[PDB]
């Protein structure tokens, strides 16, 4: 009833509300029921308001000092707009505890979505929870007590971050896959390739939760991206003096990969060579074209392809592509080592190196003939079993580049 006592008590009640959470955090390392804290919060507000009315009535010459005192205690312990450190302790705690338990609930809701393998629900929650973690963690900063701020982060926040982080690959590939689809469906192949590149970058890192669905999504994006590409002739290159290699950017309908659809001209002249046969890669996108006519060393040839179609539908554009035929010039030949392994069939071509005059190794475009102390099979295999030496001679046919007779040890 007396004013001094009323204000004395209302201040005690305001602090009591802060003790409601702070004491239990400190004593037990736990949080109170938030509802007890709300109850204490409301008692303090009512204690405040009642104390004000009593002071307005019977405070006399201390009226203003009383209201300021009350206000100061209120603003520190219970509530204040835009709190600084140590202010609005109860209201900041409530907000942070509520922020933190919403995190926990969202985390648990996310876990349910991955447990139920629901990609769309997990995607939504990942974004919502990401937003909470980034934009609203400042709520935690306004809490009074390093000890209790740390209790909020460890208790609730750390788990939520961990679930979110763990899912980033899953959500990225789902997003990029559909961005890819949407890009091709929108006639934008640069956008689709770039989206697809990301897919490919991350899909080997998705978790188990949605792996099949996500791998499926990624395969659908790849395939849908290929479809939009135009089948192209990429290149031609000589092989020997009567054949050349053609490369496709996309497997070719083998029924269109026939001689009549290939034209070969000695470039800049009217001399035209006839295709004999076309032999396609089951591998899809490369064929060997064999000519009746012979290619001249050092000449350039233009290959005009027409009438080719895809492994499924689309037409290659008539295309012009050249290659130049060069028959290498063997200058030297040597055996790679002073020895051969002990085996019943050693291929001598694997043991010998041929170079041109500049000393560059000539990998193809020449024939090898051998003589040996040992019987030769297929012109190149020898049996070294039970032998400690053998004699061999590699000559590049039918030039005069040759090893001469060389005695090689047999040892592994």
């Amino acid at each position: 009833t007396d004013v001094a006592t009323v204000v004395s008590q209302a201040k005690a009640q305001m602090k009591e509300a802060y003790y409601t959470y702070s004491h239990t955090v400190t004593e037990t390392g736990q949080f109170p029921d938030i509802k007890d804290v709300y109850a204490a919060y409301n008692k303090a507000k009512q204690a405040y308001a009642n104390a004000v009315a009593v002071v307005n009535k019977a405070g006399g010459a201390k009226k203003d000092a009383y209201l300021a005192d009350l206000q100061a205690i209120y603003e520190t312990y219970v509530f204040k707009a835009n709190p600084k450190s140590g202010e609005a302790r109860v209201a900041t705690y409530i907000d942070a505890y509520n922020y933190a338990t919403k995190l926990d609930k969202m985390r648990q809701e996310l876990k349910a979505a991955v447990d139920a393998k629901d990609l769309k629900k997990a995607e939504e929650l990942y974004h919502k929870i990401s937003y909470e973690l980034k934009t609203r963690t400042v709520i935690l900063d306004r809490v009074y007590g390093q000890s209790t701020r740390e209790l909020l982060r460890s208790t609730f926040k750390a788990d939520a971050q961990a679930l979110r982080d763990r899912l980033i690959y899953d959500i990225t590939v789902a997003m990029k896959a559909r961005e890819a689809q949407d890009a091709v469906k929108a006639g934008n192949l640069d956008k689709a390739k770039a989206a697809l590149d990301q897919v490919n970058q991350y899909v080997s890192k998705v978790t188990d939760a949605f792996k099949a669905e996500l791998q499926k999504a990624a395969q659908d994006a790849k395939a849908a991206y290929e479809a939009a590409l135009t089948p192209k002739v990429e290149s031609v290159s000589a092989i020997d003096s009567t054949s050349f290699k053609v490369t496709f950017t996309k497997p070719v309908d083998k029924a269109t990969a026939i001689p009549k659809n290939f034209s070969i001209t000695l470039k800049g002249t009217e001399t035209k060579l006839y295709p004999k046969s076309v032999e396609v890669s089951e591998s899809g996108l490369t064929a060997t074209v064999t000519l009746y006519d012979t290619l001249v060393d050092g000449k350039t040839y233009t290959v005009v392809t027409s009438g080719l179609k895809d492994t499924a539908g689309k037409e290659f554009e008539t295309s012009t592509n050249e290659f130049t035929y060069n028959k290498p010039v063997p200058a030297s030949i040597t055996f790679n080592f002073n020895k051969l392994p002990e085996d019943s069939a050693v291929d001598l071509t694997k043991y010998v190196t041929v170079k041109d005059a500049a000393g560059n190794v000539i990998k193809s475009g020449f024939e090898l003939e051998f003589t040996s102390s040992e019987k030769l099979t297929q012109g190149k295999f020898i049996n070294t079993t039970g032998k400690k030496s053998v004699i061999v001679n590699a000559t590049v046919k039918g030039t005069n580049v040759t090893t001469g007779n060389v005695i090689l040890a047999v040892e592994d």
